[PDB]
């Protein structure tokens, strides 16, 4: 499942992203000379030589080599030279919470539902398959087109054992502000700890990217969670909308809901998207369409393009 391919068959265009992952490129699968150029996305190892960072890379390939499911990001190939490289699909429009930010004038009620119905049917599929994200945010979900998201970032995902419920954590580095309140007290992660997670990123796509509990530091989280404070209902969330995602954030892990009813709760509002969120000018908003994704691709693909003949 984890195909090991050439790095020499591979040719970066773009930096799409560089941070404490690494860098992601914009690449180019070339396997015969000049016949086939397949546009791919490569997120390189920086720590080429670091146990630690080979481990985690490691990982995740394993684990996104597993995932075969429309709302979740599939490994297409691994490199492996003196670095690892991932070998993934190419998701036009980057990640959902830059999407949101920069999109918030055009993003309608319809679109807003569909990813939540979207993200909670990938949730879903994951948890079908023993995996627990521990990572959920709308950060690591990626915008194939405006009416189709996937959920990714397998680097914390852990597969748990037949009829197992939990995985009891190490020390690390945490996602203090999308965790459920026994992940941070106990690192106890379940899919109950991802529908919290999941809540936290409905709650990022509603308010069309804000920070959670802003200006609140990391260390005093557990302390507010404990007082009963949550994220507050974002101005567009009727209350039926805020009480699915209050329903996530339940001290009692077992009391939040299931992804599965999420799906079915979340689709019966995307079916009256308009009577559930409240956005002035909704009626005429409006974002690409697949079509008109296809174009904005073909534009681009063609100025990169172009870039690499007044170069190389
Ligand atoms: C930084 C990442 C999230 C990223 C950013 N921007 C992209 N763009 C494509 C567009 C320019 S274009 C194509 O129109 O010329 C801006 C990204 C495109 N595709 C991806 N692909 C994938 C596919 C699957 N998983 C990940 N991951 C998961 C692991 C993370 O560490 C990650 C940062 F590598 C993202 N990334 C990412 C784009």
């Amino acid at each position: 499942l984890l195909r090991i391919l050439k790095e020499t068959e591979f040719k970066k265009i773009k930096v799409l992203g560089s941070g404490a992952f690494g860098t992601v490129y914009k690449g180019l699968w070339i396997p015969e000379g000049e016949k086939v150029k397949i546009p791919v996305a490569i997120k390189e190892l920086r720590e080429a030589t670091s146990p630690k960072a080979n481990k985690e890379i490691l990982d995740e390939a394993y684990v996104m080599a597993s995932v075969d499911n429309p709302h979740v990001c599939r490994l297409l190939g691994i490199c492996l030279t003196s670095t690892v490289q991932l070998i993934m699909q190419l998701m036009p429009f980057g990640c959902l919470l830059d999407y949101v930010r920069e999109h918030k004038d055009n993003i309608g009620s319809q679109y807003l539902l569909n990813w939540c119905v979207q993200i909670a049917k990938g949730m879903n599929y994951l948890e079908d398959r023993r995996l627990v994200h521990r990572d959920l945010a709308a950060r690591n979900v990626l915008v194939k087109t405006p009416q189709h998201v996937k959920i990714t970032d397998f680097g914390r995902a852990k597969l748990l054992g037949a009829e197992e419920k939990e995985y009891h954590a190490e020390g690390g580095k945490v996602p203090i502000k999308w965790m459920a309140l026994e992940s941070i007290l106990h690192r106890i992660y379940t899919h109950q700890s991802d529908v919290w997670s999941y809540g936290v990123t409905v709650w990022e796509l509603m308010t069309f990217g804000s920070k959670p509990y802003d200006g609140i530091p990391a260390s005093e989280i557990s302390s507010i969670l404990e007082k009963g404070e949550r994220l507050p209902q974002p101005p567009i969330c009727t209350i039926d909308v805020y009480m699915i995602m209050r329903k996530c954030w339940m001290i009692d892990a077992d009391s939040r809901p299931k992804f599965r009813e999420l799906i079915i709760e979340f689709s019966k509002m995307a079916r009256d998207p308009q009577r559930y969120l409240v956005i002035q000018g909704d009626e005429r908003m409006h974002l690409p369409s697949p079509t008109d994704s296809n174009f904005y691709r073909a534009l681009m693909d063609e100025e990169d393009m172009d870039d690499v003949v007044d170069a190389d």
